[PDB]
């Protein structure tokens, strides 16, 4: 029928029966006269001095009248017009110590400003430009930037945002996708995306209704303007206790799009972020004259950045591929290959990969396919996710065809690109005052707004307590997982007579060596403790090989030669069992499989401490091409890291994730060994290395914050993906480990080990600690 005292609902209402709520437009669903009485523009949205203490007229759009307040319908700015207030932005900063809310609150509630494509930097223009945003950033907590998710679309990281999941478990892997299972498309434009099927995990709205917090707004129908989308905000704000919601959002769809059109640094950037700031400040104003500028959370985060990207910098796929209109792309700052037809039997993904690598100078894109994607990146592990990914440089993009500038600016690309930086500000009595944070991850903030609202966060991809030095107050005190297989110390039992392996050759270590604590295993399995003078490694008797290395080299030890007389020496380990250990005669007939060791021969203490490095539980399978990576990785740079760094930790090892799911591979998972054996073939091998973050202090004797690097080195027979691979390695190899860079929780997801637990700092501390992530940028 009608809307009638019923202009944004709190409810999507019974169909057949018209709707009146903030996305019936979304749903053609509205009543007839939605328009009429819902979108009022008459007189704007701001009071002015002659509309002071007005009669009420229903017709204007918010209004000025002496009972506006009694109702919360008045426009934002009319206490400062009327009533002689000031703007929010005009008040002096004041520490929110305590949420200074109206009586029947039981929770500060959440409000979520979400901003698209705004870029970090847009931040150093400041109260020139936007003096509300600037007074948040200022008065609140912030960080310097914050990461998205890959890729650094819209879609991806908004659901990311609600989730905290990445891509690949939320399921919107794009703004647009494939799903070979369903057999359709999801689009911005369409009705697919409606479907639920689409939207998986649990976003904070489904966890706040789950456990009796009330949810409002999230998605909001796009012809709803900004101005009655604030105003219907501040109406549910003065709604009653029994009937009101404790978190809100809002999202503005600038500065995206004149970032598109002019490019990031164009001058036209400014009126679309003066119109951001002005929408901020119609929030400020609102709560204010509500009396809740002190009582609710806000939070000011963005989506992605944006980069210059203009059409002339694009690469053509029919370049490269004899037959592109036998395929589909997903095109753009990334590109997913698919075949055009299911049915095309000529269809290929090996020949594809081949045409598209290394094949001219400039190249401005890199093909993989999926599971070999930096793993930092977490894009593999959906049927949604083609097998072919085109990693295209920052400023370009890739197209199929010519027949395939209109826009200046665009987004799209690698995470840890600067461009696509964006923005974190947490303002309200929870968050901290006058409070810069380092740079941290989107997928983080879920559990942030799970704790802002009090509520227990689904399972997810943050690290819980890994940003409780955003709060005042911490609902999330974290605590260590319990450790789950005991190590065992074995003595010296066995003869170097009983093992018949095929192998040829002629105390003070766990304080010197484990600077952090033993790791803990935290799945059922069998392994040992080893010691020796310059390494520590536990030994998996299932995977016949350390699950971590750890060592400990500092900025004046030596980097010595392998003397060629142990050039293939392999000594068996007297401490484990020959049916517990690697053999050698696998390795000579593998012809496609040589070896390596995890604590390198080279940073040897002394001579007869460098056979330790010989023995057959350090050695661990390696492609002859990867050989070339973790040699010039163990000789010249961790060499190179201990002396610029005043010494540096090491621990090293290998990871098995032949499913690219990001987890612990199981036995059964494991998909390839050495010939003829037993022996598990690693899909990569990680370097945890830390020291103190004050370099001055060595870092076997740090009384300060650590510092930590990582990656994680895919374990492939080529090195097709670096193209420099004919030169020299100090050409090449660096670029390759610093693309793989890793956080340690990451390393963690894929050993089911838990590093740092015997530290003199804090819990939560090290769960930052374990989130970081070195960009090289
Ligand atoms: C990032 O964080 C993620 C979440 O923690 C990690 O992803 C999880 O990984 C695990 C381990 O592989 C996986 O577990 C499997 O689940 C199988 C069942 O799958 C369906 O149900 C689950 C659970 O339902 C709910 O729980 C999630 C939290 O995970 C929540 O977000 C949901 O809203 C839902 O909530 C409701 O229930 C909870 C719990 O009671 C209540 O608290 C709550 O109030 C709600 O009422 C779903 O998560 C699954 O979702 C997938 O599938 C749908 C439909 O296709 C997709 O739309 C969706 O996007 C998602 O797809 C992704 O995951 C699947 C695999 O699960 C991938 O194949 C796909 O490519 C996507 O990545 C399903 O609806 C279960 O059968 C299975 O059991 C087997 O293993 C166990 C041992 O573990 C054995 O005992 C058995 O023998 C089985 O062999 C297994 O338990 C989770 O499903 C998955 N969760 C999510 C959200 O992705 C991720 O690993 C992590 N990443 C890193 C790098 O650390
Ligand atoms: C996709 C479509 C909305 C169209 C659009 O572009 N809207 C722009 C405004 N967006 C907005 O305000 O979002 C705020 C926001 C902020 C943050 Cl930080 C994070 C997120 Cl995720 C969002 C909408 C309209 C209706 C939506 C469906 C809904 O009606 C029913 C389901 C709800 C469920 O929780 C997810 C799956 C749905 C099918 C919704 C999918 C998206 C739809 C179609
Ligand atoms: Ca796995
Ligand atoms: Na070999
Ligand atoms: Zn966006
Ligand atoms: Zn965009």
């Amino acid at each position: 029928g009608s809307c009638k005292g019923r202009c944004f609902e709190l409810q999507e209402v019974g169909p057949p029966d018209c709707r009146c709520d903030n996305l019936c437009k979304s749903y053609s669903s509205c009543c007839h006269d939605f328009d009429e009485l819902c979108l009022k523009t008459a007189r704007g949205w701001e009071c002015t001095k002659d509309r002071c203490g007005e009669v009420r007229n229903e017709e204007n759009a918010c209004h000025c009248s002496e009972d506006c307040l009694s109702r919360g319908d008045c426009c934002t700015n009319y206490q400062v017009v009327c009533k002689g207030e000031s703007h929010w932005v005009d008040d002096d900063c004041e520490e929110i110590k305590v949420p200074e809310c109206p009586a029947g609150f039981v929770r500060p509630p959440l409000i979520i400003f979400s901003v698209d494509g705004f870029r970090a930097s847009y931040m150093k223009k400041g109260s020139k430009v936007m003096p509300n945003i600037e007074k948040l950033r200022s008065c609140g907590t912030h960080a310097p930037y914050m990461r998205p998710v890959y890729p650094t679309k819209t879609f991806p990281n908004l659901y990311t945002l609600a989730t905290g999941l990445y891509p690949e478990s939320h399921g919107i892997v794009g703004n647009s996708m494939y799903d070979p299972v369903f057999d359709a498309s999801f689009h911005l434009r369409g009705r697919e995306k409606f479907n639920h099927r689409w939207w998986g995990g649990q976003p904070l709205w489904i966890t706040a209704t789950k456990q009796g917090v009330r949810a409002g707004t999230f998605f909001w129908s796009v012809s709803i303007p900004h101005e009655r989308r604030i105003l219907t905000i501040l109406q549910w704000l003065s709604l009653p206790d029994n009937e009101r919601p404790s978190v809100y959002a809002f999202y503005s769809e600038q500065p995206d799009f004149s970032g598109h059109k002019y490019g990031p640094f164009g001058p036209e950037m400014t009126n679309p972020l003066r119109e951001i700031d002005k929408t901020v400040g119609q929030l400020m104003d609102g709560l204010k004259q509500l009396r809740l500028h002190r009582c609710v959370n806000v939070i000011f985060v963005g989506d992605h950045g944006m980069e210059d990207v203009t059409c002339d910098r694009t690469e053509f796929l029919s370049n490269y591929l004899t037959n592109v209109d036998d395929i589909t792309l997903v095109p753009g700052t990334l590109g997913r290959i698919r075949a055009k037809s299911i049915n095309n039997s000529k269809y290929d993904p090996k020949t594809i990969i081949a045409a598209l690598t290394c094949k001219k100078p400039d190249q401005h894109f890199k093909p993989y396919m999926k599971q070999h994607l930096p793993k930092r990146l977490h894009y593999a592990n959906n049927r949604r996710i083609e097998d072919i990914h085109l990693l295209v440089d920052r400023r370009w993009h890739v197209a199929r065809k010519p027949l395939d500038c209109f826009f200046q600016g665009d987004h799209g690309f690698d995470n840890k690109v600067n461009s696509m930086q964006t923005v974190f500000v947490g303002y309200g009595p929870t968050f901290k005052y006058r409070t810069k944070v380092p740079p941290f991850e989107n997928i983080e903030l879920y559990n942030v707004m799970c704790d802002l609202l009090g509520l227990k966060p689904a399972p997810n991809n943050g690290t819980h307590g890994s940003l409780n030095h955003l709060l005042r107050t911490n609902t999330f005190r974290p605590t260590m997982p319990d450790e789950v297989s005991r190590p065992n110390y074995p003595g010296i039992m066995y003869l170097q007579s009983e093992f018949d392996l095929g192998c040829t050759c002629d105390g003070s270590t766990k304080e010197r060596h484990l600077l952090y604590g033993r790791p803990a295993v935290l799945y059922r399995t069998s392994y040992d403790i080893l010691y020796h003078t310059d390494f520590e490694s536990g030994y998996s008797e299932i995977f016949l090989m350390p699950l971590w290395t750890s060592y400990t080299i500092s900025k004046q030890a030596e980097v010595s030669s392998i003397p060629e007389h142990l050039t293939n020496c392999v000594r068996p380990d007297v401490r484990v069992s020959p049916g517990f250990s690697q053999n050698c005669l696998a390795y000579k007939n593998d012809k496609q499989m040589s070896y390596g060791f995890l604590f390198p021969p080279y940073l040897s203490s002394s001579p007869e401490a460098k056979y330790d490095a010989f023995l057959v539980t350090n050695m661990v399978p390696m492609y002859p091409a990867f050989k070339r990576v973790w040699a010039y990785f163990q000789r010249v740079l961790v060499k190179k890291y201990a002396s610029e760094r005043n010494g540096v930790n090491v621990i090293s090892g290998p990871i098995f994730d032949y499913n690219y799911d990001g987890l612990r591979d199981t036995e059964d998972e494991i998909k390839q060994y050495v010939e003829g054996s037993s022996i598990p073939v690693p899909t990569h091998y990680y370097s945890i290395i830390t020291s103190c973050l004050d370099f001055t202090q060595p870092a076997d004797k740090c009384d300060g914050p650590l510092s930590v690097s990582s990656f994680i080195l895919p374990h492939r027979p080529d090195n097709d993906e670096s193209c420099a691979s004919s030169e020299d390695e100090s050409k090449w190899v660096e670029e390759l480990m610093k693309m793989h860079t890793a956080r340690v929780r990451d390393i963690e997801h894929l050993t089911g080990l838990d590093f740092y637990r015997k530290t003199s700092r804090s819990y939560s501390e090290i769960l930052t600690l374990k989130t970081y992530l070195h960009t090289y940028e």
